[PDB]
């Protein structure tokens, strides 16, 4: 009982997932517009049947999940490709007008590979301020694979009982370096991996690693107990400056 440019919602949504095709998201607030879009892309979702589903997803109810397409929050409409067998997200440009001759293209080149993936990221922080170096997928390679400085950077999710209990004292271990006579060539930091894409695979919650200067290509994983004492006694034996 459904049309081609199907309802994108609570009851359709595992289906969606299931196909094993992409999925495009045409997200308006108001029903009238959606029904508008849905007209102008028709044709696009006519020729892409069985090689990517389209549908309409209501703005007001869930502009949320606009952020888990690499979309900005809050620019509706707003149009987005999800393909759901590699987990990658293609966002279209919010500045851009939605129109069958834009989507047209865009859809286009994605069929044809001509797309980079998008990359969640946090923004740069304005200001570095805290012990702790706050890394974003951004800066990633700036901070943790500058060659000059021992790096050690935890991989941490906010939803994690065990980040949770880590944190004071990877604030401390940060705090401790930062008034060091190692304050120079050692870096104490942490990224929140469920808000950046990272190239390091995570296979559980907190990871912490060592990148010591002059050997980036052969990271360090820690895997001792997790005290202040033990992660210095890391940083000096893994470090390029045995810095403690």
């Amino acid at each position: 009982g459904s049309p081609l440019i199907g309802e994108i919602g609570p009851e359709t949504y595992s289906d969606y997932m299931s196909a094993g095709i992409p999925l495009a998201y045409i997200f308006a607030e108001t029903a009238e517009e959606r029904k508008e879009l849905s007209d102008k892309l028709k044709p696009i979702a006519e020729a892409q049947r069985g090689v990517i589903n389209f549908g309409t997803i209501d703005a007001k109810a869930f502009g949320a999940h606009a952020g888990n397409l690499n979309l900005k929050t809050d620019k509706f409409p707003a149009f987005a490709i999800q393909e759901v067998a590699k987990n990658q997200k293609f966002p279209f440009d919010q500045e851009k007008e939605i129109t069958f001759e834009a989507i047209k293209a865009f859809v286009d080149d994605f069929v044809a590979g001509k797309i980079e993936p998008s990359i969640k990221s946090e923004p740069i922080p304005e200001k570095q301020e805290g012990p702790v170096t706050v890394v974003v997928a951004k800066n990633y390679n700036e901070i943790v694979l500058d060659d000059t400085k021992d790096v050690l950077i935890e991989f941490y999710a906010p939803w994690c009982g065990h980040c949770k209990a880590l944190a004071p004292k990877y604030e401390e271990l940060g705090a401790l370096y930062a008034k060091s006579e190692f304050k120079d060539r050692v870096v104490i930091a942490k990224v929140d991996a469920t808000a950046n894409d990272v190239p390091d695979e995570i296979q559980g919650f907190p990871t912490i690693k060592l990148y010591p200067a002059g050997a980036k290509g052969q990271p360090v994983t820690y895997s001792g107990s997790r005290t202040v004492e033990d992660l210095i006694k890391f940083i000096a034996e893994n470090g390029k400056y045995k810095a403690a």
